[PDB]
């Protein structure tokens, strides 16, 4: 009895870093926005298996790690065969892996009689991925702490958004590790910025991890410069690699993308 579950992406509509935590993580503020861009996940009764169409090893898959932790916490044997069709590229700053982890573990929990509460599930996915708890909420939310302390919000943002995703995979850890004092801001500063974005002022979006990613991976900067040339203000999701803008894709951009190996995703919010 195979089922299909959709695993959506997010973008950050702005991100600010407040400082380092002794744990090695960073305290942040960000506006998360779930976007209609999905991995397709097929769940089948069978021997525990987690496969993708892009060669991610089972042992390194967040979903697999989550299911194995589920088994350990709960005592219940997981007999599900998982295949993920990965439309959302790894290292794109769209939280694809985090989404995968959250929707699979939410579904498997329900299928097995809900041995974990909303809170326990949240803590489980959260202990593996800072972005994963967002995907248990979806829609629009302010993420605080490491990103997992969530406040649902209603924004005045709608219309076309285009994602331009280069082939280069951005390492989240490497981008965060390049942060120094000059990159940090007070929460009061970030908090004012986020509220303006929520009210529709998209010009107020910024993201220091984007600044760093453009330096560490020159192709992200090329995409960024190309979007400017197209007549749009570019923005960066996560720690890169994705650049987005508020508008549609022209034939010129599609041509550039085809030639350069960029993925162009046209969305409506
Ligand atoms: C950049 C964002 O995509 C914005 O939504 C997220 O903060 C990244 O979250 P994620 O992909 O779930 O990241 P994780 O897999 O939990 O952590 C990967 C690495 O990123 C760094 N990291 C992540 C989250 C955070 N609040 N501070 C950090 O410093 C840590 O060095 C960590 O080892
Ligand atoms: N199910 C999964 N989907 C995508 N990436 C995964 C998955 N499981 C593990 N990974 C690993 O996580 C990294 C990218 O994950 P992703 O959530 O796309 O990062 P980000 O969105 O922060 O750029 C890659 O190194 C990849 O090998
Ligand atoms: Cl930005």
């Amino acid at each position: 009895h195979m089922i299909k579950v959709l695993s959506p992406a997010k973008i950050n509509l702005g991100l600010w870093v407040l400082g380092r935590l002794p744990s090695g993580y960073h305290e942040i503020l960000t506006l998360y926005q779930e976007i209609p861009f999905y991995d397709e996940i097929y769940i089948r009764e069978g021997v525990l298996r987690v496969e993708t169409n892009i060669g991610i090893p089972q042992e390194e898959n967040l979903v697999y790690k989550g299911l194995r932790e589920f088994e350990r916490i709960t005592g219940i044997e997981i007999n599900y065969s998982i295949f993920i069709q990965k439309n959302i590229p790894p290292g794109a700053g769209l939280g694809g892996g985090s989404s995968n982890l959250a929707v699979v573990l939410k579904k498997v929990n329900e299928l097995l009689g809900s041995p974990l509460s909303e809170e326990e599930l949240r803590e489980l996915v959260g202990s593996i991925s800072a972005d994963a708890p967002f995907f248990l909420l979806g829609k629009s939310a302010i993420g605080r702490g490491k990103g997992e302390v969530l406040e649902p919000v209603e924004t005045e943002i709608s219309g076309k958004i285009t994602l331009v995703i280069p082939q280069v995979s951005s390492s989240t850890g490497r981008v965060y590790s390049s942060l120094r004092e000059e990159h940090f801001v007070t929460p009061e500063y970030a908090e004012e910025k986020i509220q303006r974005i929520i009210s529709g002022e998209v010009e107020e979006i910024e993201n220091v991890l984007g600044d760093i990613a453009r330096e560490l991976y020159p192709e992200i900067n090329e995409v960024y410069r190309f979007v400017e040339y197209l007549g749009f203000k570019p923005f960066v999701s996560g720690s890169g690699s994705t650049v987005y803008f508020f508008g549609g894709a022209s034939e010129e951009l599609k041509k550039a993308a085809k030639m350069r190996g960029w993925k162009v995703v046209e969305l409506e919010l």
